RNA sequence: AUUGAAAGUUUUUUUUUUUUUUUUUUUUUUUUUUUUUUUUUUUUUUUU
């Protein structure tokens, strides 16, 4: 299976390292939230869902790939056009990335006698 | 030249789902655009 030679599995060697995210801005607001009663439109007094939210515009991750396979750049390709979300509360407008192809770079290492050399991502993708 | 040694605590798992800051709330109630001022004065229906 591909996608098993690719992350891994619970006895195989796994193949895709990712590094995190963390980010020196910590503008955290906070985006409250009320439940509608639906037989009469008013505020439901029997809590008040209050939902951090960290604004961001761009993420930046390391990852690192040791199979060099057409089915990461298929995924790529994909978060070009369509985009996937992150984090939780997708489905109320929290959390929706794109790969874009001007600042994200890549790098393929061959040869270990010579520096990696980074070019844009446009030409590995496009 | 330790009795004597050579083994990564590693792989694998998205903190995710459910929820409209919502209903009610007429920028109105009152206040006379009035108030003092003469369309007035001067001029022969008239001569060789």
């Amino acid at each position: 299976c591909p996608i098993e030679r690719l992350y891994g599995s619970n006895y195989f060697a796994g193949g895709i390292t990712i590094s995190d995210s963390v980010i020196p801005n910590a503008s955290i607001m906070e985006r409250t939230h009320v439940t509608i009663e639906r037989k009469s439109k008013k505020a439901s007094e029997k809590h008040l869902f209050s939902e951090e939210i960290i604004d961001a515009e761009k993420i930046e991750v390391k990852v690192i790939v040791r199979n060099e396979f057409e089915l990461w750049k298929n995924s790529l390709k994909l978060l070009r056009e369509i985009g996937y979300f992150i984090g939780g509360s997708k489905s109320r407008g929290i959390g929706y990335i794109v790969l874009d192809e001007k600042e994200s770079e890549y790098a393929v290492i061959n040869n270990f006698s010579e520096t990696p050399k980074f070019s844009e991502l446009k030409r590995y993708l496009s």
